[PDB]
């Protein structure tokens, strides 16, 4: 797994530019390739063995779920003691629901394609937990195809993705319907553009709430594409049961958001 990885020294890299901001993420240039790479560095002011050794473990879950809609890792710099990785030229999820109204067969792909490589994830012996997927972490190319990102908690505003059995359980033991769960509000955010419980000020009283079945509101049917609109709330709805063995699989999952880009 670590095998192939490469160590970079600072040298190598030029034109650093933020992007982030957690831990300070840079589109920089590779001088000898020719080509631009992310680079997310330490958050810290001294970097001990412990951050050295979860960037490590970081960087050994990405090339161990290799695949195209999951963020490619090239290694680990430590000059800034860094994880090293592909750029994506569009940038997050959430930068692009905050940014312009989207058109629905876009929305429908995205969903799509995020939903793909969570499943992917799942397939692994054994299933590799995200723990972790918002649309701050979903990354877009420059065509606008997914790679999902952000593997530092896999196995703050975060309070919205989080299951309510979370909030139920005083340390439950993860499993692959928390992923489930995170995606349909994923789903939510792709249907309104809009970031979910943005206008609440209690934080408390709606995690209590979402542990009784409260959720985001539910979107009104689009215009363009009623059907596959409502077909989507459906499946939004079923991924956000309380009951978290209702919800569905991810081969379910990928089954019908597939039927959503036909035609
Ligand atoms: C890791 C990574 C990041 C990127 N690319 C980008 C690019 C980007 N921008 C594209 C250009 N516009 C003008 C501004 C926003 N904005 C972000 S915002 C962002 C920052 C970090 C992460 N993910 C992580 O922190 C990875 C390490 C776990 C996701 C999105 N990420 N490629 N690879
Ligand atoms: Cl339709």
């Amino acid at each position: 797994a670590l095998g192939l990885l490469r160590t970079f020294d600072a040298g190598e890299f030029a034109g650093w530019e933020k992007v982030g901001s957690f831990g300070q993420v840079y589109k920089v240039r590779h001088v000898h390739w020719k080509t631009w790479l992310a680079i997310k560095c330490s958050p810290s002011l001294h970097v001990d063995d412990r951050e050295r050794m979860e960037l490590l473990e970081e960087a050994k879950k990405m090339e161990m779920a290799k695949f195209r809609y999951i963020l490619p890792v090239y290694g680990i710099c430590q000059e800034p003691v860094g994880l090293v990785m592909e750029y994506m030229e569009t940038g997050s999820l959430e930068k692009l629901l905050a940014s312009e109204p989207l058109p629905w067969d876009l929305r429908f792909r995205i969903v799509h394609e995020t939903a793909v490589g969570m499943n992917f994830l799942h397939c692994m012996s054994p299933p590799l937990l995200h723990l972790n997927l918002k649309p701050a972490n979903i990354l877009l190319d420059a065509h606008y195809h997914v790679k999902i990102s952000d593997f530092g908690l896999a196995k703050f505003g975060t309070i919205a993705y989080l299951p309510p059995e979370r909030i139920r359980e005083k340390s439950r033991l993860f499993d692959t319907k928390h992923d489930v769960y995170s995606f349909a509000i994923v789903i939510w955010g792709v249907l309104t553009q809009k970031k979910p419980f943005a206008d609440e000020k209690n934080i408390l009283h709606i995690m209590m709430k979402v542990v009784k079945g409260h959720r985001p509101e539910l979107p009104p049917i689009c215009r363009p594409r009623p059907r596959a609109c409502a077909s989507l709330i459906g499946l939004m709805q079923r991924c956000w049961h309380a009951d978290p063995q209702v919800r569905p699989t991810f081969q379910e999952i990928t089954s019908e958001t597939e039927d959503l880009c036909e035609k």
